[PDB]
């Protein structure tokens, strides 16, 4: 798992990013964006180092993002820093793939990453030949929303209400070695307060439109990928409603909880494999 490490400075602070593989003439950079209280480690590792996704990504140069205060070894920004906002984010995308040369990714992002992904192909649509969105939220909490999250903010900590962002309150519950293991990751992160950060740029987000009159706003393949009875399960439905279906597949993976690129590679693999063949 040779890799090398880079970063750039935007307008909005610097970002890191790490790739593995070489590029090639006729192909895409696979490029990740992870979720809220992940690293690219945390959120893609056990999915990029299956045995059988190694095998479907071998001959793709992968770019993977960490998201400012996110990457190993990060210092925390000192209290009363203004995080960049999830838009913001992604207008750094054209820093890393300009410093890169890269033209053309296929997208991959869970959760905020998602969204950030979503942003950046809206923003520069002839760069992105696909979109794979894990648990993509497109809408603003409205009012009611709010008042849902901080009526549960009342008896929950930050670290709390992250991980009932990642999984659902079913698998927190049942404690299997993973969440016992992604609990402590998030509970003890050394820089839980960026990731507050990034948790609440993410709670901020503005509506991205997937559709506007009625037409959608998307033209590149994407594939929808969702836990079934997991937190984000009829956002990704409404997504799927809105997208050209002649274009987009949706992946609603019945045991997969939360985070089904954690529990569920086999499957996703395949996925995937469809996903990249020519
Ligand atoms: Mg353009
Ligand atoms: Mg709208």
């Amino acid at each position: 798992h040779h890799h090398h490490t880079h970063s750039v400075e935007t307008p909005y602070g610097s970002v890191t990013f790490t790739v593995y593989g070489t590029p090639k003439p006729k192909r895409p950079a696979i490029f990740t964006y992870h979720d809220v209280g992940l690293n690219y480690k945390s959120c893609f590792q056990p999915l990029f180092r299956f045995g059988d996704m190694q095998e479907i990504i071998q001959n793709f140069v992968r770019v993977h993002v960490d998201a400012p205060g996110m990457e190993e070894g990060a210092p925390v920004f000192p209290l009363g820093y203004q995080y960049p906002s999830l838009d913001q984010l992604a207008d750094m995308i054209p820093c890393i793939l300009q410093y890169l040369n890269f033209s053309t990714i296929i997208g991959v992002g869970v959760g905020a990453g998602a969204y950030i992904l979503s942003r950046y192909a809206l923003n520069h649509p002839d760069t992105v030949e696909g979109l794979v969105l894990i648990n993509i939220d497109p809408n603003a909490k409205g009012w009611m929303d709010w008042a849902a999250h901080k009526l549960t903010g009342l008896t929950s900590s930050i670290p709390d209400m992250i991980l009932g962002h990642l999984f659902s309150q079913e698998e927190l519950s049942g404690n299997s070695e993973l969440i016992q293991k992604y609990r402590g990751i998030i509970q003890h992160a050394p820089n839980l307060e960026n990731i507050e950060l990034y948790w609440n740029s993410y709670n901020n987000r503005r509506d991205l439109n997937f559709e506007r009159g009625g037409e959608t706003t998307l033209k590149c393949p994407v594939m929808l990928v969702v836990g079934d009875q997991a937190p984000h399960e009829d956002a990704v439905v409404e997504c799927n409603s809105k997208l050209d279906p002649t274009q987009t597949s949706f992946l609603k993976m019945a045991d997969s909880g939360g985070q089904p690129q954690l529990t569920q590679p086999g499957k996703l693999t395949e996925a995937f494999k469809y996903f990249l063949q020519g």
